[PDB]
């Protein structure tokens, strides 16, 4: 089997995707956040304390035939941006473009932290790391993929994100007409339950690339680009005015700049990340400085390939018994 979702940006700032999922029988269509950064699915219900809620479409298992209360199991999350939801779980039916599977575990909030409520355009996330990261207790769920591996034509998924346009989740195949060149695969290490993998080097602009290696994790649920200090003070320097700002929140640079690219490397390949990708606009309605899409992972543990960074490829995500992933130009 293989299924084929377009996925879409949230708003003109492409802060976040989302792909419509159908849940229940008969169907109902939710827009979930796919987050190959956390391994639950789960939605707004109508489980979900009602003044939490706020425009997003709910799913309701009462109106489900094929909905099962998962009995005893319950869920607790929080994110690296300090987000959270919790509650109970259910087993349905979930088909993400026309891949369908069965007994998926489709966890119920029953309470969400007010980014969530303050996101209508948000329905849930659906979880595509590791099913090691699962948080569903006493009994860890698997996620989506795990879930549809067996059936997939091939043990992959694929992610082409957009830029200030749709792209597209592919699962059980590879689209050799979406991207350019060869697709270089390097290697993944599961251990701390992300698409973990080392980056050989860096180059901003047309400066010279820098072999180094920079350990991080492809993460399409974070917005930004987010990578050692270092090397984000390199970039910064070859933007006039730009600075750090502690009241901000990270570096701002004047809106009026014309950013230069940043390049980073898979193996001996290279992907360019054109310097307008980087722009993430105004601080606030109206200023004239801008926030930055390239920022310092100091302080968050860990470097994280955001969508800042895989919207500029075809990336591969390769679930076979060796996991390994992919990068392409397009
Ligand atoms: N891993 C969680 C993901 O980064 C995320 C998605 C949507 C959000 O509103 C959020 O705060 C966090």
């Amino acid at each position: 089997s293989t299924g084929s979702a377009t996925t879409t940006p949230i708003d003109s700032l492409d802060d976040a995707y989302i792909t419509p999922v159908q849940i229940g029988t008969p169907a109902q269509t939710l827009n979930l956040d796919f987050d190959t950064g956390s391994s639950d699915l789960w939605v707004f219900s109508s489980e979900t304390t009602a003044s939490e809620v706020d425009g997003q479409t709910i799913y309701t298992p009462s109106k489900s035939t094929t909905a099962k209360l998962l009995s005893g199991a319950t869920w607790s999350i929080s994110y690296g941006d300090g987000s959270s939801s919790s509650g109970d779980v259910y087993t349905d039916t979930v088909s993400v473009g026309g891949l369908t599977v069965t007994g998926q575990a489709v966890e119920s909030a029953k309470k969400v932290s007010s980014s969530f409520t303050e996101d209508s355009t948000i329905d849930g996330l659906l979880g595509l790391a590791f099913s090691t990261l699962n948080t569903v207790s006493p009994t860890q769920q698997k996620t989506f993929f795990d879930n549809a591996k067996a059936s997939l034509d091939s043990p992959v998924f694929t992610a082409d994100l957009g830029y200030h346009a749709p792209g597209t989740y592919n699962f059980g195949f590879i689209d050799t007409t979406a991207y350019t060149g060869s697709i270089t695969y390097t290697a993944v290490s599961t251990k701390q339950g992300f698409w973990e993998w080392t980056s050989t080097g860096y180059a901003v602009g047309s400066g010279t690339f820098k072999s180094t290696s920079i350990d991080g994790i492809a993460d399409t649920g974070t917005t930004l680009l987010y990578l050692p200090a270092t090397v984000v003070s390199a970039y910064w320097a070859q933007v006039s005015g730009a600075k750090s700002s502690s009241s901000v929140g990270g570096y701002v640079f004047p809106c009026s700049a014309t950013l230069p690219s940043f390049t980073f490397g898979v193996g001996s390949a290279r992907i360019v990340i054109p310097g307008d990708y980087i722009d993430f606009g105004p601080i606030s309605t109206g200023s004239s400085s801008c926030f930055g899409g390239i920022q310092s992972s100091a302080g968050i543990g860990i470097n994280i390939f955001g969508d800042v960074a895989l919207k500029a490829a075809f990336v591969v995500f390769n679930g076979a018994t060796t996991p390994t992933l992919g990068f392409a130009s397009k």
